[PDB]
């Protein structure tokens, strides 16, 4: 996989934002997780959306540089949204979340599962640890 330079326009959840790529502006969605929703309404305000937003929104607030890394298999998911591993500073957003249990390993399409054992090795500690979703 290869890292590519991105722009952060506006964080929108815990796993969609709106960044500057390749010079055009673009939904971003993370690749392998989800965090709890706080709009669709079919969905509510589930548990720890609100943290996982304000988590994801810190991060990358005060990241010096943004890179998105796509994966294998397409680029894009049927909203248009690109789906990418993003990293803050070198720091794995997905994996991140994840870590502090306020994502859940999800959406695993071959051939888009280069980082799935990585992540669900973060995810088991989060578990062990019994933290937020897992609390
Ligand atoms: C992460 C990801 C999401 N999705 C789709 C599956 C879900 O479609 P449906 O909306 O039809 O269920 C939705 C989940 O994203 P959200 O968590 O943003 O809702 O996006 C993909 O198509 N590919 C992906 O890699
Ligand atoms: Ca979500």
């Amino acid at each position: 996989l290869h890292k590519e330079p991105a722009t952060l326009i506006k964080a929108i959840d815990g796993d969609t934002c709106k960044l500057m790529y390749k010079g055009q502006p673009m939904t971003f969605r993370l690749l392998l997780v989800d965090t709890p929703e706080t709009k669709h309404p079919k969905k509510g305000v589930e548990k720890y959306g609100p943290e996982a937003s304000a988590f994801t929104k810190k991060m990358v607030e005060n990241a010096k540089k943004i890179e998105v890394e796509f994966d294998k298999g397409q680029r894009t998911d049927k909203y248009g949204r690109g789906l990418a591993y993003i990293y803050a500073d070198g720091k794995m957003v997905n994996e991140a979340l994840v870590r502090q249990g306020l994502a859940k390993v999800a959406y695993v399409y071959k051939p888009n599962n280069t980082h799935e054992q990585h992540l669900r090795k973060s995810e088991a500690q989060a578990k062990k640890e019994k933290l937020n979703i897992w609390s």
